[PDB]
C-alpha cells in the first residue's frame, strides 16, 4: 500500500486579505485535484493529483470519516498506522489534528462541530470497541520535539522541560524506546479531557521558555489499544513544524525530506538516523505501518512558492510503498 496523500486548503483568512492577496488555488475533490495558478492576476498553472482534495468548505466531520475511519477500522484490526499534517505554520495542521472549541455555543466537546481528529478518534475508540462486546484497554502518550530535544507533555508529575532520552530498540532496530515517556492508560472518554488538557496547560508553558514553540515543534500523540482475541492496535498522530522552516535549521523537518527523497528515489542509504523524528517514525516510512499525510495549504497568492513547496512534497510522497502487517 502506497503512502496515502489528501490536500486540505484552508479558506482565506484577514491576514491575506490585508495584503490583497488573490484566490490562487482550485480544488476539485471529484477530480482529486488541485491547481495553483503560478502567474499573477490565469497566466500558467500546475495541476497535482491526490488520493483526496478537500476545498476551504470541508467540515472537521468530513476529514474524519473521508480519512480517518478506514484508518481506524486498520487499527482495530491490528495494525500500527501514521498519519501526518504537513503544512506551512497559519494552515491548518493543528485545527485538523486537534481543533477548537465553538465559541458562543456549548457543545460537549464529544459533539462539537470544530472538534478535530484527535478528539473524535478517542471518543469513537470507546465507542465502538464497547459495543464490540469489549475487553480492551487504552493508552495515550505525547511527545513533543523541539531543536532536537524531546519532551513528555501528558506527565502530569513532571515539569515540562525535563528532557527525555531514546535508544534503539534491542529487538527491533527499526524502531527505538524513549526513556521515560509516560503511556498513560485512559479508562473512559471523560478521563481523555482530562489528561490531554493538562498536556494543554504544559504546553503553553514550554511556549513561554522557547522561541516559536508551537511553528517550530514536532507532535507526535500515539494511542494503544489492546484487544482481547485485534490484539494489538497503534495510531500515531504527526503535526509536524512548520514546512517554511525549509523550502524548495530544523534538523527533523530536514531530514524528513531527505528521507522522503531517498525511499522515493530509491537510493541505497535512508538516512532515517539523522533525526529524532524520523528515528521515531522510521516503520513509517517505507516500513510495516500503513501511513497517510495531510497537506494543508493556504488559498492565497502571496503564499505561491509555499504552497508549491508543500504540494511537491507532498506529491512525491505518495510514491513512497508500505508493506503493512498486524502486531
Ligand atoms: C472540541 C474541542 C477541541 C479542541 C479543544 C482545545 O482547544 N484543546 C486545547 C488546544 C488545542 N490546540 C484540547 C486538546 N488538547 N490537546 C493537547 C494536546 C492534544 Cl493532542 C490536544 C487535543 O487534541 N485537544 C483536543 C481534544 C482532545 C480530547 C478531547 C477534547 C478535545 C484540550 C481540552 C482538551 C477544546 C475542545
Ligand atoms: N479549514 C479551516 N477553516 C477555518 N479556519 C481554519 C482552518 N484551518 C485552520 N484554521 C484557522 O487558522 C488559524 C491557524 O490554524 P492552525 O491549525 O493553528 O495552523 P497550523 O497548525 O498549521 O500552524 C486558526 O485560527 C485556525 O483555527
Ligand atoms: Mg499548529
Ligand atoms: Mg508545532
Amino acid at each position: 500500500k502506497n503512502i496515502q496523500v489528501v490536500v486540505r486548503c484552508r479558506p482565506f483568512n484577514l491576514a491575506e486579505r490585508k495584503a490583497s492577496a488573490h484566490s490562487i488555488v482550485e480544488c476539485d475533490p471529484v477530480r482529486k485535484e488541485v491547481s495553483v495558478r503560478t502567474g499573477g492576476l490565469k497566466s500558467s498553472r500546475k495541476t497535482y493529483t491526490f488520493d483526496m482534495v478537500f476545498g476551504a468548505s470541508t467540515k472537521q466531520i468530513d476529514v474524519y470519516r473521508s480519512v480517518v475511519c478506514p484508518i481506524l477500522d486498520e487499527v482495530i484490526m491490528g495494525y500500527n498506522c501514521t498519519i501526518f499534517a504537513y503544512g506551512q505554520t497559519g494552515t491548518g495542521k493543528t485545527f485538523t489534528m486537534e481543533g477548537e472549541r465553538s465559541p458562543n455555543e456549548e457543545y460537549t466537546w464529544e459533539e462539537d462541530p470544530l472538534a478535530g481528529i484527535i478528539p473524535r478518534t478517542l471518543h469513537q475508540i470507546f465507542e465502538k470497541l464497547t459495543d464490540n462486546g469489549t475487553e480492551f484497554s487504552v493508552k495515550v502518550s505525547l511527545l513533543e520535539i523541539y531543536n532536537e530535544e524531546l519532551f513528555d507533555l501528558l506527565n502530569p508529575s513532571s515539569d515540562v522541560s525535563e528532557r527525555l532520552q531514546m535508544f534503539d530498540d534491542p529487538r527491533n532496530k527499526r524502531g527505538v524506546i524513549i526513556k521515560g515517556l509516560e503511556e498513560i492508560t485512559v479508562h473512559n472518554k471523560d478521563e481523555v479531557y482530562q489528561i490531554l488538557e493538562k498536556g494543554a496547560a504544559k504546553r503553553t508553558t514550554a511556549a513561554t521558555l522557547m522561541n516559536a514553540y508551537s511553528s517550530r515543534s514536532h507532535s507526535v500523540f500515539s494511542v494503544t489499544i489492546h484487544m482481547k482475541e485485534v490484539k494489538i492496535g497503534k495510531l500515531n498522530l504527526v503535526d509536524l513544524a512548520g514546512s517554511e522552516n525549509i523550502g524548495r535549521i530544523n534538523q527533523s523537518l530536514l531530514t524528513l525530506g531527505r528521507v522522503i527523497t531517498a525511499l522515493v528515489e530509491r537510493t541505497p542509504h535512508v538516512p532515517y538516523r539523522e533525526s529524532k523524528l524520523t528515528r521515531i517514525l522510521q516503520d513509517s516510512l517505507g516500513g510495516r505501518t500503513r501511513t497517510s499525510i495531510i497537506a494543508t495549504i493556504s488559498p492565497a497568492s502571496l503564499n505561491l512558492e509555499e504552497t508549491l513547496s508543500t504540494l511537491e512534497y507532498a506529491h512525491r510522497a505518495k510514491n513512497i510503498l508500505n508493506k503493512p502487517e498486524v502486531n
